[PDB]
């Protein structure tokens, strides 16, 4: 299918995000984001471990699961701040996070964030010598921005 | 296996489902954050299940050989002939060799031969699957959870 990308690939630590949307989906189970024909379109962080990953125990590429995921969408010019949670969930070309998203404001220019927050207790690290790692998650979020998406209506 | 330390298989890598599952075990470990098991000076071992996806997987999108989260996996260990079974819950982690299931374990009936299962339930409301035509999946989720079993696991001690 087609995808189109809300900006370019930006790295964040260990992380490289990229964000893209297409058209809205069905998901089962249905999650907590808007059904399809209530959305304007299906938003996605693709989130996989650079070279730096390592230091974690991943492999360059390896898509990084437990990590918790929002976008942040505001209008530029406005003060109003739409936050959609994002589900890890799979399509038909793989694992990302990903929520369907109505742009609440309409068309136009908007800034789109991405916070990334770290797994947690969820899951854990071997932090000994023998069998562990060095590498250790970030306290606070990652937020990686895109500022002038122009949302245009569905473009499919 | 992993290149930076020394795991030993429980026994056969097994295929079930679209999972391709495979058991070892090694010295016990530190996790932090320290997580539900014993620690490392009170346990006999780690215990991890591998899991991936095989070609199969691909009707539910993932890449073939690829980790699968957000499973829930125990494990059920019964030594043969005794109808005690000790029920030992994984967590998901890294070592230096990557992401995992696993957990310190101390074999509560000693030296000798078990039967041990993993089961493994699918992650429910935890991960979702595009289902429309045009960017959705053709297979589902299990919903009787899958279990592994390998029926003569010798536990000898350590190996290290
Ligand atoms: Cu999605
Ligand atoms: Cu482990
Ligand atoms: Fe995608
Ligand atoms: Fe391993």
């Amino acid at each position: 299918f087609d995808e189109f990308p809300i900006g370019d690939e930006q790295d964040a630590g260990i992380l490289t995000v990229a964000g893209v949307y297409f058209q809205p989906v069905d998901m089962e189970p249905a999650g907590n984001s808007l059904s399809k024909n209530e959305a304007d379109c299906h938003m996605e962080a693709d989130i996989s471990a650079n070279e730096k990953g390592a230091t974690l125990g991943y492999g360059a590429g390896d898509f990084v699961p437990y990590l918790h995921v929002k976008a942040y969408i505001q209008k530029v010019g406005s003060s109003k701040v739409q936050e959609v949670a994002f589900m890890p969930m799979n399509a038909s070309d793989g694992p990302h996070y990903g929520a369907n998203v109505k742009f609440e404001e309409g068309l136009g220019k908007y800034n789109i964030k991405f916070e990334i927050k770290a797994p947690g207790n969820d899951y854990l690290l071997h932090v000994d010598k023998e069998t562990g790692v060095t590498g250790r998650f970030w306290t606070e979020p990652i937020v990686v921005e895109w500022k002038d998406f122009e949302w245009t209506g569905p473009q499919w």
